[PDB]
């Protein structure tokens, strides 16, 4: 696949039409995941601009929403990433993320370099999920995993 | 502890006198955070001004740094919390934390309000972790784990 | 329910919308909650995009204002939330409630601390009412009430 | 008092010097505004520079606090006030607070308009209070009520 | 009035409407103004976006610049408040009354606190007025009057 | 005088430094610039860092205040003017002169170029005063009075 | 003229249709201006949304370029200035001239003050423009030359 | 020179320092440029840090300003250039050389790839000097010339 | 060519609906380039709005992609380049190239300065190449190079 | 190297003081490199703050500059990265760079997409280099090389 998005506009408008008829279908993002053989946040962030499908998921997740073609063209071409509005999010669902930063990036720039060295964790190599577990002490608790390849900065 | 911080550049100079010690020393975080009851990631950040370090533990990894009593006072104190400059991370490694989200930000609304519902992930019920791991292609993974409690949003 | 929005424009065209027909039909906030069972600041919140009605109410609300089919169901979506325009209010009656925070934020954060202990008064699981009282000087006084769930940060 | 300040970092180094001088001596807030005459909330605004003592408060906080003559006068001045570092709190337990003003701001103002006109709640002619509660579910609540006159806009 | 609105951009357009068609009806705001029992600077805020005129004066101004049914009773709405664009004004005669602020900002802090006391001078009960008066010295100066009730901070 | 700063923060150190004296030494503003034959808003502005002071007055104002002759030779520099901090003020007093402008910008704008043609209302060629006055209606208010140039704009 | 714009998008769309319509005539701002008595660049600045053409020299230019009543008009009302996107421009071309104020800011500060005083060059009874020359070394130059009235600060 | 700077600041702190040596000697820019061979606009540029004096200029103008060693080292070393402190000027003086660009930006981009084609007018190749000449209305005019060399962008 | 654009946005549209033909066709940048005598870089940045293309070319690409006749005008057009939405790309492909300024940005500064004297490496004389090679270590590698003429900054 | 550092201010005042030692004793940076075994580019931007120098190298390196244990230390700790000063660079070397970025950043990004596929190129398994070279119609260009490897982003 070689073609790609330079206003990410774009698909993000096609995200919002792709949320109306979802709604409307009462559509989970596990249906629609369910039968391409990809992750549901993979999925996910394809179908919110943030991915490329392969052409077969993308007729897939199509015909389950109902999309036009030049909608499940463009679910397939890269996209120009970036999904907060402007840098910091002002949803609370979205925020608490940012303010794991906030309190722990330094924390986790600390670890990583003790743990493995110089250099990333890459936000490429890279796969995230999110788990739903019961909490001990009453109620319901997420796990989100980031796995992250460490690429090492070396000396040249 | 009822006493706290409202300008975080006090203990984020303590916390660079900290990183001194601790590399004029040879240690690591894990080796500080040994004997203290307390997460290695719990630990760190306290050193790094975004917690407040129970007396004993204060205490001992005071000893362990050389550390004078102003500073292991400091330690207690609640912090004016906020590790990041400027908002957005200039460094590559703290970076790629904040492009997961830039990527990844509204799969985890969406997959947030799919699985639990309405409302937010904590990042104050929260615990967090780092671990090396084989990568099984060759060289290593972070697999870095977010565990936060699932509080509703519901109406009144 | 499980429905969620990436894009705030959505729900703030839909409040412009109700707000020109609530203004056309000489209706009030207060009005327009009697019947759903739900507090007037929490269905003023989510008539103007910053709450999801539950479907019993969207539809109450929906036949007072004379709103499509497609507009109740954007009423029971889960917004992105975020009423101002840009960070930092430009209008006066909003302003003073950022000033309020100004002048304050230190001190709530200060006596939290105090009261409570290290940790969050919450946003999330949490109330507010607007109260007019008359001002024994002359005058009237607006006593808003802010009730949230503290929650704490404890070491791991 | 007709002495004012233009620079806040004077006023807010004054504060962090009277923290440590608090944190050594074990006091709270409620101790230190204790025997004032004047509210927590306002005497704490006050030692953390966002209002003006009287003589006498500033003499009896002083000796609690064992400031200088120097500082003890400085309390005494109308600050420049504003206690945000960069117009956004990055502190978790201040953020809350922004947070509530993202998800409520424009219902404020709408019932603001609603009960009492054009104009606006002052954030001068004002009290504030924290109190904590019990919480009915479990745990504790802060009930922090913001008391403010109500000024109309009128035509001219 | 208990209508309110939060989108400036619906009343801000409505200016630019207003604009065009006194443009082409040759129409001076003092014109407008003549006849509704409001000052100019009033009358003109209005129209721009920033106030709300009472009924009255909205059918008048309506039927002077030939307005349609919904634009009358947008004009009574009460608005959303902020007419500069981004902050800062780029616009030459605008800057000048920004430049007055960076150049007498803290003088006028000073010179209220002096005269008045601690508090505000109000920016709500407020009166403005722009008169023409001759230069002694050849050509014309305009004398903008500020007339703002002063409030005052008090303790409690 | 042919000497002008270029980094604010000279001048604005040396006004603190005034302020601390002023202070100590329990003078007001009107009386430190008796005897200059110049207004007090200029002479105040002088003071805090944005006017230059003729020698005369100079030397007047730094014997009231007990400055060493450094700080004379300051006063009579060119300065490096803006004394708001980041754009816009956090403090309340001087952000109302702010609100002002977001209320009625486009209105002096507008009855500017009515009144005088296309151009400016000087910043320069400018005087400005502050005056309190009985209310009426009970208390005091301010009228400050900006008295500005017509200069206007001409095809060339 | 006492008409005049307060949103800078009507002007800047009918340049984007003036820059059509002279480039399908092959038109150049030097053709365009030829006849109306007036400076390339300032008949230029109009077409572009910064200057107001009298109504002979808008008409003259309308008719060059095709544009209809309305456009006419528009082209004659007072603008809301401000060719820049946000602040800073991007395109090189004009970022040079960005880049000339980050070299030169403060030296044609220091060098207006010595050879002029306290006081400014004004942007307001100003005239500039743009000249090709050879250069000695082979190639061309640009001489822009900027002519403006020296207006005083002086005390009052 | 090979050596150059890469904190602004050095410089800047050095530009404070000779601005208070050069009022103290009551010397002009133009005095401590003769005899450098310099145009004062690139000497006074090098004082204020945004050009390298060779090292028989630098060691004249430090012999006037009574300089040491290390600052007439500095004055020699290539700077980080950038005079403004935060992008965009606040002192009126240098504002106006700001504005210029916010209305004439565009027209200055129009007029150079209309006269010279495709590509910038250089800040480098560059000269620019102040000119003070009577203005035949009353008063006086700066003639300011920018001289800056035609670069072209052409395919490749 | 003598014709300019001032809003980036006319041809940044265009751009979008090249993307999307350039994808209906599933055509590559280097076909699209391939019989216009120009590099792929170059070409490529023109239809993406950064550069003009000659008439020959506009019209080869123009029916590659069945544009219609104002579009192969537009892209004639001098642009109004930039484009970077705010600044700071979010896209990580993007932002690799802004990481590489933020970590390298200094030494190509000194590197600079140290091989060619005081002043720039030119971006408008100026070519831009991609290529892929094999890493030795597995995988593959682009080596991008940055081809700009060397323009000095010298006295005068 | 498990040593980290969070604050960037301490490695960049080592840099200055290496600047100013470095021009002193009249070394260049290819030089202080020699004997290394390391990039001039790697060693260059290692005493700049964004690379951490292997323990022999810095020991090299600190011989040559006359620098101290703590600096010698220093140079090796793994750096906080981030050279610019606020986000866009205001030097005119420095930011031809950035400007570089604004141009051809879409159309590396679309290149990158079209012969590597989705995914980034590495600025961290990265190397450059500065090449200076005869421009055959005169004077000198560098060709920079910048040398990364290619990363893939597939579904998972």
């Amino acid at each position: 696949m070689i073609q790609s998005q330079i206003n990410r506009n774009i698909r993000l408008d096609l995200a919002d039409a792709i949320l109306l008829s979802k709604a409307k279908k009462d559509l989970s993002f596990a249906e629609i995941a369910d039968g391409t053989g990809l992750a549901e946040a993979f999925v996910t962030a394809a179908l919110l601009g943030q991915q490329a499908l392969p052409a077969d998921a993308a007729r897939l997740v199509g015909a389950k929403l109902d999309l036009d073609e030049d909608s499940i063209l463009l679910l397939q071409m890269i996209p120009l990433r970036g999904c907060i509005d402007d840098r910091i999010p002002t949803d609370p669902t979205m925020y608490r993320f940012y303010e794991m930063l906030q309190v722990y990036g330094t924390t986790l720039k600390a670890l990583v370099h003790e743990k493995f060295g110089d250099g990333i964790i890459s936000a490429i190599n890279f796969k995230l999920d999110v788990k739903k577990v019961a909490d001990p002490e009453g109620g319901e608790r997420a796990v989100i995993t980031l796995d992250g390849k460490y690429l090492p900065t070396k000396p040249f």
